[PDB]
């Protein structure tokens, strides 16, 4: 019934926020739909996989806030195997390497390449992290797609290829779904398309002990009965002296104040009185979340590894359901496994198969991929399609169409008088991640404390300590990377002497 | 409690299916969100304006269905007025002309203006109506937006700023937020460029006599307490044997059968038990309103006819806060009004201002383009902003964003276990208008029907005698403009 604040969502966000309200003195309570809390991040245990986890899972340098968070929860993280080498499958064969990238030969081909990641990052500095609509060129750049902008800056096939297959990966949706600032902005707010995409070094080096979804579940530990579960929000009623919130089994609570710890669409699921002002009703319809299965083979032995293989295949092409990959062996040995994704429009045309046609068609590519007949015999297999989760939407998070977030971006954390929005998607680094999660939800518990006279200003955004135990490498380019011509570049070039 | 079918939603789409039912012996209750019916068809009466529509408003030939349901109710229609010349404002000046598009005068835009118009209903005619997914380029098509294919097409920045603006109107949305596939099946299922643009046997032909609003609020007279307003649903479970709903106040309704007659985003509102499946739960996510204002503004006489105006005005440029106008003025002659809408991004940046302010920018911008004075003085406003409606989510209809159609528009009306799909946005011919709704309720009524074992499948999708008052005349176009190259037409030919 009455409290202090009521957090709507026990994910990541909703706990963070829970936390630090009840640290700080405060009364909470969390609403949460779900007969669990993690939201996004779902950790699976029985005896065949031990855990596993089948939402959110990786963490890596730069993302310091869910490290200490998990940190003071008393968890710790291990690394990814990346030991051996990566695989780059390329129009029906399989090309070893290690590194950021796959190695491109072709010189023409190699400057295409050098050039598109080069001019990602070069737009993305334009592009302030908590106003991505500040951008110059914001305008511009949310009126088209990545699709187009894919088509106008890469001058190879190849190049396209692999940047197309970074959208869907990064994003799990289509180039052509999602606006080019955006997934500009996107990219930037995780420090750039190294970190991004990286294992050693970026934001795929991490995972839990024991899985992520101890996160919730220990924060939950601490706030006791404060957490209600299968309690789904469906009316915030802010026309009275206190916040009125009610849920579907008709339970009512009175707060000062309310955070909405929910994917920004989600927000829809819930009537409002009086209604949200036309900027947010709006923008609540205008941004869906990406489309992913998560997928896990389990196999007697890291068999890949033999072969030297660290087990992170990227694989290209239509016919391939799984685009990306991981090793997803326990840091002891055992449990052998390899994550995979279906992303974006593969998560919908394969969600019609069976669980075991599935999995067939994944030994099948792996089988080929690693050039390994074992692959075919599998022992175990664990997977979760994030589209059919009515209280999640999809995964991994929120995407813009074009033209939205410059229309409708200033909203996103914009309180609505005792309303205040956390969640991954409200975050300025690493919004979509974990990391996000914990930044946005803290942030929000702490706008509510500067409502309540408890902290001045200036204490509402505060960063973060660099973790002593998962430190950040620099990004560094080198000279011919960032003065190597782009093909049209040296078209003019050609141009010169021949004029 | 308990009845046959429940019918949430009480817009002429719910209004229209809950009538069919009660009118084969079945008991339905209608659950309506707000303490009115309507839905995006609103009619406010005052002294000042006797009635005007704020909502959906205009009907015309090819539209047959709500002709004959308003017919039934007792409603009659008057013809919007074109008699005078219509206007197009560019660079700063008025040109007026007669027919139905602005004619342009350079011999090279004109090239390019008549190859943008015919080569948008040359695409639409591969696109099947019932399943615009099924185009033979449905996913390049889908894949890009309206602004590219507008890059594409248009050689001149007179023929893009037109397709601009006739897209901002169509859908109230921007030429970049919007499907290239969706947009031209939007318009091939309106009959195409012409009769979706036209006054005088197109769309735009008529309004209703008393208001639109009268279509659902009779249909509320018959039903009577069968209508429960202000319940808005909030929670249906399908895990029993009977369906039941319930509502925000705590009402619970049981019934065999339920018809969702709202636009498919606000299918979000309502918590499902057993879960929906993956691809509509992803669908509704997917699939926002457009963003319009409309605007009346009311003046002691037709000012405009005496110039030989007919109040028509198709307003290019950013600056312009209203892109398009007809003559509200009732057909005794009486109440003379401008209607103008305030389209798609104008609605989010001019919503800020002030009811005055918007009047003030309104009648200024009026006075410019019918060179009148007698634009500065109105006499009345009246104007309504959809962006701000909890149980719409903006107006006129549900646009798609690039990639949605393909990949989800399958789901937009297949029926979830005992839960039925009406709302003008799953009609085949004119959805997005009344004429769809209505469709769209009375295909989703027949469908319980025959899930009920009434009548047999090919009673589901029923056609529609033309109506005798609204009669339609042929589309149809000249041998110059079946057959004039395009601009890279008239270079491949140099
Ligand atoms: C789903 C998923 C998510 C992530 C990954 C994978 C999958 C399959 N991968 C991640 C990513 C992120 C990439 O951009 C990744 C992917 C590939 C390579 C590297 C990294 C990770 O590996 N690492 C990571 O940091 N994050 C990953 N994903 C995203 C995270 O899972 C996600 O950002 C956080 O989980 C989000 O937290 P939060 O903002 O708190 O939001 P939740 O959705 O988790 O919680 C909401 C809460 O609210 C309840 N709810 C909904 N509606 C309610 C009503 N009406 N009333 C009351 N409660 C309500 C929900 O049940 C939920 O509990
Ligand atoms: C808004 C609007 C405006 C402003 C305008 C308009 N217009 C029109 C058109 C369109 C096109 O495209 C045009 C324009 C221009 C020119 C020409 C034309 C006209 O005029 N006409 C027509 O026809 N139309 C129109 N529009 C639109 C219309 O209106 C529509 O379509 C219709 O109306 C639809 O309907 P429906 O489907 O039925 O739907 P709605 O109405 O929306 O309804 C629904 C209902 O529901 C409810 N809810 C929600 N939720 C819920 C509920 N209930 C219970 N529960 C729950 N939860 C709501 O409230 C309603 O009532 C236009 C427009
Ligand atoms: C495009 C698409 C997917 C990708 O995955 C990586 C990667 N994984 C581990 C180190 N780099 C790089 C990359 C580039
Ligand atoms: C582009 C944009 C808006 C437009 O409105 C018309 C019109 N109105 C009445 C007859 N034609 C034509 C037209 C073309």
């Amino acid at each position: 019934n009455k409290c202090d604040v009521v957090v709507v969502g026990g994910g990541i966000s909703g706990m963070a926020a829970a936390k630090l309200l009840h640290d700080s003195g405060l009364n909470v309570v969390v609403l949460e739909a779900r007969d669990r809390v993690g939201g996004r991040t779902y950790t699976l245990r029985n005896q065949k996989v031990k855990y596993v986890d089948l939402g959110g899972s990786y963490v890596g340098p730069t993302q310091n806030r869910i490290l200490r968070l998990a940190k003071e929860l008393g968890l710790e993280t291990y690394k990814v195997n990346e030991v051996e080498r990566l695989i780059h499958h390329v129009k029906g064969k399989s090309y070893p390497f290690r590194g950021p990238f796959p190695p491109v030969w072709n010189p023409i081909t190699y400057l295409d390449h050098n050039n598109f990641w080069r001019t990602m990052d070069d737009m993305g500095r334009e592009i302030p992290s908590d106003a991505p609509w500040k951008a110059p060129l914001a305008e511009e750049w949310d009126n088209m797609t990545m699709k187009e902008l894919l088509d106008k800056l890469c001058w190879t096939e190849s190049a396209k290829q692999l940047a197309t297959l970074f959208v869907n990966l990064c994003v799990t949706a289509e180039t052509h779904e999602v606006s080019a600032l955006w997934f500009l902005w996107y990219v930037k707010q995780c420090g750039g398309t190294t970190r991004i995409a990286s294992t050693t070094n970026g934001g795929q080096e991490r995972k839990f002990v024991g899985g992520s979804g101890q996160v919730s579940e220990r924060i939950m530990d601490l706030l006791g009965d404060r957490v209600k579960l299968e309690r789904p929000v469906i009316y915030i009623d802010q026309t009275r002296e206190n916040v009125l919130v009610e849920t579907l089994n008709h339970e009512m609570y009175e707060a000062k104040y309310v955070i909405s710890a929910i994917p920004p669409t989600l927000g829809m699921k819930i009537h409002f009185n009086p209604p949200l002002p036309m900027m947010r009703n709006q923008m609540i319809t205008r941004v869906p979340l990406g489309s992913v299965i998560k997928c896990i083979v389990y196999y007697k032995e890291p068999f890949w590894r033999k072969k030297d293989y660290c087990g992170t295949m990227i694989i290209d092409g239509e016919e391939a359901p799984v685009a990306y990959t991981l090793d997803d062996t326990k840091p002891e040995g055992n449990y052998a496994a390899i994550m995979g994704f279906i992303l974006a429009h593969k998560a919908r045309k394969l969600a019609r198969l069976t669980k075991e046609e599935r999995l067939k068609k994944l030994c099948e590519l792996y089988a080929k991929v690693l050039g390994s007949l074992e692959a075919l015999e599998p022992v175990h297999y664990e997977e979760k399609n994030w589209c059919e989760e009515q209280y999640s939407g999809g995964c991994y998070t929120t995407y813009f169409p074009p033209g939205i977030l410059t229309q409708y971006g200033r909203v996103l954390r914009q309180p609505v008088d005792r309303i205040y929005f956390a969640g991954t998607e409200t975050a300025t680094h690493w919004s979509g991640y974990m990391e996000g999660a914990v930044e946005a939800g803290e942030r929000a518990a702490r706008e509510i404390l500067h409502a309540m006279g408890k902290i001045p200003e200036d204490e509402i955004w505060q960063s973060e300590p660099e973790s002593v135990d998962v430190p950040a490498q620099p990004i560094t380019t080198t000279f011919l990377e960032r003065h190597l011509p782009s093909v049209p570049g040296l078209l003019r070039l050609i141009g010169l002497t021949t004029i």
